[PDB]
């Protein structure tokens, strides 16, 4: 029981987020018929099973704000949720975070052994650029090709991996981080592809990206806020992975540093900000608005 | 004289597009560990990316993308297949591999971020004019590299250590196909990809040539000095490995590579005298000391 029917969350963003996890859910299981049938690939469909599918709703839902087909979006939707994926398969590793657990099953290690996790990560990684070049994510080449880029900038040694990077070096000094500094580590470990996933539509109707990165940079600190607050409180039942786990790991995080409370009201307060920057889009940015809503109140 | 001219002259420019592009990124030791890890090497890759393009009059400046993407790609690989879970290997190119040097962490990460690179360099605008032509190298990248291509050759390399018995000579040559086949097909066919040229004598041409690499791999860890070949050898038969080596016999090995030099050789026979440097690169792949 994921207490969700208590948070009153609008039908249609039910609804919608309920689809886009189906759908892309779909998408996996098609892509991934095609490859043999060894280890490798079942991990890659383990690795790629479940979780909330933030980033691919988000992929989903500025499509439709731009009036982008959904058979054209879920190619995209689906390449970030592979990157996604892949990013967590080698973060849960014994040489990075060593978690045992994910999406309230056993880590890719656990269930096959390091060196799986490694290519499955690999792969996925690999199955995200193949996602959103495929023909079928755009009828215009420029596009795919842009969406490739911004995804390679986003993912790689500017974005994603930078701020692991960061984070390990912070980690193994058990080092204590100003809030500008988290902030920095997270705008690149978290706030990339999130970025990405919320400018996709408008990359992919050739269109102005500015409102949505703007709304993405809220969106992403306070879901990070959020993550960092469900490690204090959270439920490993509910969340599908251990918690109190940034303690120990001498980890500076918006909790450890402003508390709760102050947590709390961050992230309130970055849910109007992230609404506020869909002003320009008008009601039928709705959907979005009610995302931001969510990506904090949240049980999982 | 004019192909070793070509081919020191290609490992250069790579090269300097690394220091180029890497430059751009932050000093921390990840991307320390990615100069490490691409720096150096023979660049066949690259090479046959440079030669291809040549051949299908495309612009070196173009071309370069390209050729340093897969040269990044092939990196990546390498970084991980060194790590401790893996082939477990201390050095590479004659230098400590990442893992050793740095750590296990760090090696993963800059693999991985190896692999990112290779899809920003192929999707740079420099890379070709042509949006049609990007799309098609990052596509093709993705699926020479991914679990149908190189990491399903890895992937059945890792099975065949604890197999029941020892692999066929045609299970041995698919592994191959894949962990090896896979990104020398891809760079072989770029220059016609660039050119949005037909790809098959090219396609056929890779098959041949990627074959007769390996076969010559599986011989340099045989007969091969660590200090002219960079990395440690006697690794197969160690691993208990079947190989083309083990399978044939040194002799008849060698014949075999031999015989898909004629076959490489003859695919080029369309593009004529122009495709002579890629004739050369098939003599080079199987007379090599590294
Ligand atoms: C493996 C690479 C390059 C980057 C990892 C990016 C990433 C999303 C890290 C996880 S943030 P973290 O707070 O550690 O996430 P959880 O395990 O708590 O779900
Ligand atoms: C890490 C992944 C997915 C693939 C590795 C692909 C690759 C080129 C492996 C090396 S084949 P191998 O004969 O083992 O190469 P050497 O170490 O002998 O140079
Ligand atoms: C970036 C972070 C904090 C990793 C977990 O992301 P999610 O909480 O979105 O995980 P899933 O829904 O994909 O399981
Ligand atoms: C695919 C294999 C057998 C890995 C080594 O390839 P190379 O022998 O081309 O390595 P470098 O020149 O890049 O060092
Ligand atoms: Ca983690
Ligand atoms: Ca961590
Ligand atoms: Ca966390
Ligand atoms: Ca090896
Ligand atoms: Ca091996
Ligand atoms: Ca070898």
């Amino acid at each position: 029981d994921l207490g969700t029917e208590n948070l009153y969350f609008q039908s249609m963003f039910t609804q919608r987020l309920d689809a886009a996890a189906a759908a892309v859910q779909a998408h996996f299981d098609k892509v991934l018929a095609a490859f043999e049938p060894l280890p490798i690939v079942e991990a890659m469909a383990h690795a790629t099973s479940g979780g909330k599918r933030l980033r691919g709703f988000l992929v989903l839902e500025t499509a439709r704000l731009h009036d982008i087909a959904a058979g054209e979006a879920i190619w995209s939707a689906t390449a970030i949720e592979a990157l996604h994926a892949y990013s967590l398969v080698h973060d849960d590793l014994p040489c990075m975070d060593n978690d045992d657990m994910r999406r309230g099953q056993p880590t890719v290690h656990k269930k096959w052994d390091d060196a799986t996790a490694v290519l499955a990560g690999d792969a996925l990684q690999t199955l995200a650029f193949e996602l959103v070049t495929h023909p079928g994510a755009s009828a215009s080449a420029e596009v795919r090709a842009d969406l490739a880029l911004s995804l390679a900038r986003a993912s790689g040694a500017q974005g994603m991996v930078l701020g692991q990077a960061l984070d390990i070096a912070a980690e193994t000094a058990r080092a204590p981080l100003s809030l500008d500094e988290i902030t920095r580590l997270q705008q690149g470990k978290t706030g990339a592809l999130i970025g990405w996933s919320a400018q996709a539509g408008a990359r992919l109707a050739q269109a102005d990206t500015a409102a949505l990165k703007r709304y993405a940079q809220a969106l992403g600190l306070a879901f990070q806020i959020a993550d960092d607050i469900l490690d204090v409180t959270g439920d490993s039942a509910q969340v599908g992975k251990a918690v109190g786990k940034d303690a120990s790991a001498g980890k500076a995080t918006f909790v450890s540093l402003l508390g709760l409370d102050a947590a709390r009201a961050r992230a309130m307060s970055l849910i109007d900000e992230a609404c506020d920057s869909l002003a320009t889009y008008g009601a039928k940015a709705d959907t979005l608005r009610e995302t931001a809503r969510f990506v904090v109140r949240r049980t999982h």
